[PDB]
Parts: C-alpha cells; sequence; structure tokens
C-alpha cells in the first residue's frame, strides 16, 4: 500500500498512450 503519492498516474498513461507495460 501507499498513503503518499497515491495518484493514478497509470490511469492517464492508459489513455494518453497505447503501449505495453515497461520498466
Amino acid at each position: 500500500r501507499a498513503v503518499i503519492y497515491k495518484i493514478p498516474y497509470n490511469a492517464i498513461a492508459s489513455r494518453w498512450i497505447i503501449a505495453p507495460k515497461k520498466c
């Protein structure tokens, strides 16, 4: 879990970009 910095960044990247997961 994460109390701090719990912002849905992936939610924006999902629509903003259409590519497979990467690390």
